[PDB]
DNA sequence: CTGTTACGGCTCCATATGGAGCCGTAACAG
DNA sequence: CTGTTACGGCTCCATATGGAGCCGTAACAG
């Protein structure tokens, strides 16, 4: 009953040997990058998944005894398909179909109650429920411009180059229809434009092909630009491009129900399937509980009503008390999707599986922790084991086994520091997490807080989603934290309104604004910058030294040496993305590709350059006994001491060290960077830039996957940034960040359609005095 | 701790409700087609696999509580890839690589010891170990024939039709090389033929394209027939066609080792990696056990030697004591692959998984049951549960829970007859399996056995595989059973030699014969027929009524009625594969195809014909109150009484009923037929045909997935077939079939390279008197 | 009448070019 | 000297026709 793992050396683990107990609550804690995520995901989950899949990416581990099939729950989601909804994912729609087939009355089979089968799906919308076609205005935004000027901006239909296939198709269509490309689009007859857009509907046409050395003709049909784009979207970066020219509208016949008339006719207690499926989860549970039926109906529907009640109770106990069963699963955030999946797993009944979670209490107010922990304990008691990777102080007190990694990060960290229960790690003298739990070092509350300087941002007519037509004022030049219960609409109010409008007004961005009437004070904000968890770059030619800009200065320093001047090199010669200095064998990528007869291409280190990404001639030049490869393979901590003489590089290196990246090296590929490292890199880049006093910064849950020490360091960095003159607005839930803020805006008083208004606004002391605010009560308790 | 399933209605189950205990040995027993396989595979395994996959084909079941992820072990295998071998599948090659890297001495990393990575794979053969190219003789078997006559018989390169693309390519090549297609291939210059076969190696050539209404020219390169075929095979029915023209040969450099010279240089105790990997499993285990090393080597290699010893012990305990670790996994039978997978799962250490097996004791002699049961019990004790579907009398006595289905088959069967331990089902009066276990009805041994009629089949120079140059004599006109321990070479001796040579001599088949010198007495066998478990047909237009030939007679009977003569129909008008009588809406298929926007095509019953596969005009004709659809939807049991008047149909229907197919209906699609039903259909078809007295029948394990009653019925059918004059040779392991045979040939005395000679031959009484024969000892015990 | 041989018709399965994002470089302004 | 703006070069990701097996049918022989 022990998951014994011996000889674990994946990534930066120093040959650890742990003994995780089975069927007990085990939490893994460590600093950002200490290896807490590697030990779980790269080793244990990978080994379990491989063991199961090979029966029905081997980790670098000697042997693991006692493993079980594992399921990973992470805050990742994709577009998936419009067919899948919340009701389908939660596996409640099937039971609803069974209930409607068994007890529904005409106004009776479970085959026509679903939109996934031809029996009941609406023929007009094919069961999707929203005809997503291509808007003619989006296809040709500039009707005044002629065809030669590039009226058709859609990909795959550009006639800019006469040698392109699209140009040949356009010429063939013009020949068939007796038209001229140079003629203006508006001046062209509407019939010709309609025929070009919608194609010939299979009509036979003559097409002439002209090439550099080949001439001929062939007979075929013209699908049309719109039809070809629709076919490409149906057969499908590309998805986003297709959606950019597509406008979503409800089906004219079914009115978004995505069901046939006969299926919608059957109703239970005066409400059809769509009425039940398009309400709040709490309201639906209340309606189901109060439902009354005859003795025979109760006897024949008990086995379905019990399951429906249990699943709805679990879903509302997880924390989602505002969702709608008809909501499309594509438009779900990471936290909502993760909690939906956790509820589905708790309700399915799977037994004997290792569950590996990724910070379950993400994007969730502190008032719901007492119920999320109960749900997790019920899941554990179902007959499973948990590998919850949690940092919140409220999670450790309700666990059984605590495994703390460290003691540092990167190269320093990786070894198991201390294990045991909460008390043992609390009394352990050499544990950072235990030290913070004991209260030896705590985030001290500020004494004096900044006051607004008379400049305010005004929001008028905020009515997007569930906003109840509220007006808010955000002070400028003072740290601002926007709190609120789950589903209150704060995330919408920020992202879909304020950031979008500011980007449109300042950066000339092209995004759809929110349902906001007017915004006052825009002229006082020179620039707006959004910091997210997305990686800095996807190509291998991007490193935390190139992004920060220190690489250009270091290249200039290398080129200013005596040897470089003697050999007549260039400032940019020592770069791995230009021709002349990089190793020509691998073209500067640093990894060669070898293809086998029946295997995918396997990447191996380059033999000529030995993985240094540079030629021998470039490495010949030495600066203070170090070459370009040695510098690129040196960590920031050593670089701080190495370049103390030159202040231009020293300032940026010190900024990067102060952000908290003193364990990675300047040559790490951007692919290997995680979300936290990317956020820290972006923060360092923003800090390095000169302060203009009119900068707006927006952070969306900055404490995602950060330990308490990382939270303290980020609080210090944010306060230092705010002291420079710029103002930053942060959507936060952690009480540590909230208690050190300057101005707090609270949105409530409940989630979903119940809330959406402003409850309290002002200093934290003022908010703590309001009885009708959970955030105020918690702030009073902390203070 | 109960896998409770309620409301199971998949296939032909009559709403059963069972309670399978957890972590205990559970065996499912029933007649062939009673639903024992459905309840396991279609319901429980499908539900478990779906539940697990949806977390990282919904069964028609209400709800299942307590399920766990399930792994299905079945006697199915594919070509897979040449990379995978027995050593790779068993997951021993990785530990061997680790051992060689850690303790191997030069004559040291685990990266160059594998052929799956560029570090150690042989560059010449790309790590495959056998250069499988296209033989020039196979490409052009008839060099005398000209190009126009069809010299190139390879698919995708035929020039029979001048309008084909291959013909255009051939014409372009002839124009470029100044050659004539009409010229004989032999008379053509060798250089031109070599250039055509191997392509132009990227050389630019001129190609002229001529079509019905399009004329032009283009510049490209000719890949060549051989290169195109090789590329198609690499990028890949099709596999068999590609392998037909490909001859496997060992790599000239590595001599089949598939490793680099440096990797092969390292040796342990005078033997390199290939020497250890190319020996018997028992010999390898003995060599590893006797290996000696220093104290430090023992300390650093204990963790690998222990695992290697344990895995080899498990593999030899399963029953495979003759395999070679270097054997390619493609050339493995169903039983060997299933037992390899079972050994791998027993050794991996997976815990908390439902294991669903498919007759583990398949193709295994009765002497290894006492060890196979021990291995299965060890797997169960590892912390799992088992759903072994077994029929052998030696398996029930070592089980914990017995679930018996029935009481009949098809429509009659499906309900749970009796459950409990072995004693309770034995004392149950209404259980067929319990009745046979108690001994109420048993297969009585014959009193007098047939003697050879002086005609014998002579095998001279049998040396294929492990055969030790033996000569055997098979009597003609008497039932012959070929027994032998696992791996003795009986399967090779039969399939790869006798059947192949007989087919080549009589049916003019084109297969590679075995290593046989000469065969005497071939002229005494007029026809040879092989009966296998393959389905009768794959297309939906094939039924157990069309294959037997009764459908033609029934169509003639329908056309001979008064109404058919009045309306002037045809004899073949009432068929679902011709134009005129079938429902034109679905073109006689009976299922319409509906395609959605983002879903695969979903098959639904045809609306016009309502699933009857016929038009209204055809159904208007009524014969004795029954139409063609009613007849096609009528079971054989009713058809026996219905057509008692006409003897032409009655004979075939009675034969089909006597075979044991009195539960399926004449309209069942061949896709839904299983292996046992296909074998029974083939037996009925062979029995219906007239007896010529010179027919040879070969059966390969006919008792696969048959209950004891089915075994008795098949024994009776085989004896009736033999009494007609024809002789049948059966490879059997079950003692029930063996004890009722007439002539027995025993091959031993061990498996693999140890055996291959003939031990005993003659009547079962004579064989039972030989001390050096396990089959003889078991026959003595039974008798 | 029944079996065999050959042929016709049917269904199923198999086989390079443009856009987005980033890094480097020249020019300009405070 | 430092920040900003515009442009060039590089890498990654996206989009019908023939052969095999079976069923039906005409012709022929015992
Ligand atoms: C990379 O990957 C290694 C593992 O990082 P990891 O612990 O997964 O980060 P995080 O805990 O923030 O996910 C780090 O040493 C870093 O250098
Ligand atoms: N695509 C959508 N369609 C309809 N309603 C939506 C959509 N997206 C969000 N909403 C509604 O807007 C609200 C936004 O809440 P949100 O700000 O995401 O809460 P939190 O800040 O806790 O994540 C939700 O209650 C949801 O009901
Ligand atoms: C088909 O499928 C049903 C289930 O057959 P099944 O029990 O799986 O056969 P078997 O046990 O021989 O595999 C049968 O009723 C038959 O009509
Ligand atoms: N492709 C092959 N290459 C080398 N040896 C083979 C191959 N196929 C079979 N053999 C050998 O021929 C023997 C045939 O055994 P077989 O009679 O099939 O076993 P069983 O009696 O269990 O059916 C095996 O011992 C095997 O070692
Ligand atoms: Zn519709
Ligand atoms: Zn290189
Ligand atoms: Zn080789
Ligand atoms: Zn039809």
């Amino acid at each position: 009953d022990y998951i014994v793992v011996k000889g674990a050396r994946e990534h930066n683990l120093k040959n650890i040997d742990v003994k995780i107990p089975r069927d007990k609550f085990v939490v893994i804690t460590g600093l950002s990058g200490s290896g807490k995520s590697s030990l779980a995901f790269d080793t244990i989950y990978a080994e379990g998944q491989r063991r199961y899949v090979e029966s029905l990416e081997k980790p670098d581990v000697d042997y693991i005894d006692g493993l079980s099939p594992a399921i990973a729950i992470d805050q990742k989601t994709t577009s998936r398909n419009p067919r899948s909804t919340v009701g389908t994912v939660t596996e409640i729609y099937d039971y609803l179909r069974l209930l409607f087939a068994r007890i529904g009355t005409p106004h009776i089979t479970p085959r026509m109650f679903s939109f996934n089968n031809p029996y009941g799906a609406c023929p007009e919308c094919t069961g999707l429920g929203s005809l997503m076609r291509i808007d003619p205005d989006l296809v040709i935004p500039d009707k005044k411009l002629s065809l030669a000027q590039g009226a058709v901006r859609a990909s795959g239909w550009n006639i800019a180059n006469d040698e392109s296939y699209a140009r040949m198709y356009i010429d063939a269509l013009a020949k068939h229809y007796n038209f001229s490309v140079d003629t203006p689009v508006e001046e062209l007859p509407p019939h010709i434009l309609d025929i070009i857009l919608y194609g010939t509907n299979g009509e036979k046409i003559k097409i002439e092909y002209e090439r550099e050395n080949e001439k001929g003709t062939f007979m075929a049909s013209f699908p049309g630009i719109i039809n070809s784009m629709e076919r490409r979207y149906k057969e499908t970066v590309m998805k986003q491009y297709y959606e950019n020219f597509m406008s979503n509208i409800p089906c004219p016949v079914c009115k978004g129900a995505r069901l046939k008339k006969e299926s919608l006719a059957v109703t239970i207690g005066g409400k059809n399937i769509y009425e039940v499926c398009c309400l709040s989860i709490g309201e639906a549970k209340e309606f189901f509980a109060n439902l009354n039926l005859t003795e025979r109906q109760q006897l024949i529907a008990r086995q379905i009503l019990k399951e429906i009640n249990a699943r709805l109770g679990f879903l509302v106990d997880v924390g989602l008390d505002y969702l709608t069963l008809a909501r499309a699963a594509g438009t779900l955030s990471g936290g909502e999707a993760q909690r939906i999946r956790l509820a589905t797993q708790i309700g399915s009944g799977l037994m004997g599986v290792i569950y590996i979670l990724d910070e379950p209490s993400i994007g969730l107010h502190q008032r719901d922790n007492d119920r999320l922990l109960r749900s997790l304990k019920k899941l554990r008691d179902l007959g499973n084991t948990l590998l919850v990777v949690e940092h919140d102080e409220d999670t450790m007190y309700a666990s059984d086994y605590i495994i703390d990694l460290g003691p540092g990060a990167g190269s320093h960290g990786g070894q198991i520091v201390a294990e045991g229960t909460v008390e043992e790690i609390k009394q352990n003298p050499n544990s950072v997490t235990g030290e913070y739990l004991s209260g030896r070092k705590k985030i001290e509350v500020p004494k004096e807080r900044r006051k607004p300087n008379g400049k305010w941002l005004e929001i008028i007519g905020a009515r997007e989603n569930n906003l109840k037509n509220i007006n808010v004022r955000i002070p400028l030049g003072v740290f601002t934290c926007i709190t609120g219960v789950s589903g209150s609409g704060k995330s919408s109010l920020i992202n879909e309104i304020l950031y979008k409008r500011l980007a449109a007004e300042l950066n000339r961005a092209s995004v759809k604004p929110g349902e906001h009437d007017l915004i006052k004070g825009i002229e006082y904000l020179d620039k707006v910058i959004d910091i997210d968890q997305s990686p800095i770059g996807r190509t291998p030619r991007s490193n935390p030294a190139t992004y920060t800009g220190v690489f250009d200065f270091i290249r200039e320093i290398f080129a200013n040496t005596t040897e470089a001047k003697t050999r007549g090199y260039k400032a940019g010669r020592f770069s791995f993305n230009v021709k002349g200095g990089r190793c020509e064998a691998c073209a500067g990528d640093g990894i060669n590709k070898i293809e086998m007869h029946f295997l995918p291409d396997i990447y191996v280190p380059c033999e000529v350059c030995k993985g240094k990404r540079y030629n021998r001639e470039t490495l010949e030049v030495r600066y203070k006994g170090k070459n370009i490869a040695e510098v690129l393979d040196m960590t920031v901590e050593e670089a701080l001491e190495f370049f103390k003489n030159i202040p231009r590089i020293h300032k940026k290196i010190e900024t990067l060290y102060d952000v908290g990246l003193g364990y990675i090296k300047l040559g790490q590929s951007s692919t290997t960077l995680s979300g936290g490292e990317a956020q820290r890199v972006k923060l360092a880049t923003e800090l390095s830039r000169k302060s203009t006093g009119k900068t707006m910064y927006i952070l969306d849950e900055p404490t995602t996957g950060l330990h308490m020490a990382d939270v303290h360091r980020l609080v210090g960095i944010l306060h230092r940034l705010v002291e420079a003159g710029n103002s930053v607005v942060v959507i936060e839930h952690n009480l540590d960040v909230i208690k050190t803020a300057d101005y707090i805006i609270d949105l409530g008083p409940e989630g979903g359609s119940g809330g959406g208004l402003v409850v309290a606004e002002g200093t934290p002391e003022e908010v703590a005095k309001v009885e009708n605010s959970y955030t105020g009560q918690f702030l009073k308790k902390v203070l």
